[PDB]
């Protein structure tokens, strides 16, 4: 009974693979038309025996309640790059878009979706990890890295969903 956090992080760790290192992984939502969908987020930090490390934003699919980690594995890949940027949705709420929820819109070079994560709690940890994941709030940030992702082959795309 860890209390304060579910097992998202663990779920990925099991699905991930040895030698690697899981840092954080929450659970967001994706709303389209009138069909609600559930997506499992994950962040993995990979280091080299020579120091030189790299980060990438892993995407894990999952059923409605397949969060457990039992039936969820790599579904896509999103490597942090300069073209990466997060945009808040027009508040027009009262003073805050979050509070009781988290409204964030990822505007990458091509990736453009809407994720609704739960207010802080386990979501806050994710935000901070992303910042250090490479951006390290630098005014001259511009050095994408993904040459090591090729290592990953992701689950078999035989889903035919």
């Amino acid at each position: 009974g860890p209390l304060g956090s579910m097992d998202q992080s663990v779920a990925i760790q099991e699905t991930l693979v040895e030698g690697e290192y899981c840092v954080i992984a929450v659970q967001g939502v994706l709303c389209k038309g009138d069909s609600r969908q559930s997506r499992l987020l994950g962040l993995v930090r990979y280091r080299l025996e020579n120091d030189a490390q790299e980060h990438a934003l892993f995407l894990y699919t999952h059923r409605r309640m397949a969060i457990t980690g039992d039936d969820v594995s790599l579904d896509q890949i999103v490597p942090l790059s300069k073209d990466f940027m997060l945009e808040e949705v027009s508040p027009d709420g009262e003073l805050y878009i979050l509070g009781s929820d988290v409204t964030v819109q990822l505007n990458t070079a091509e990736l453009k979706l809407v994720f609704q994560l739960p207010f802080g709690s386990h979501t806050r940890t994710f935000l901070q990890e992303v910042a250090r994941a490479c951006p390290g709030f630098d005014p001259e940030t511009r050095d994408p890295e993904f040459e090591w992702l090729s290592r990953h082959t992701c689950a078999e795309p035989d889903a035919e969903s």
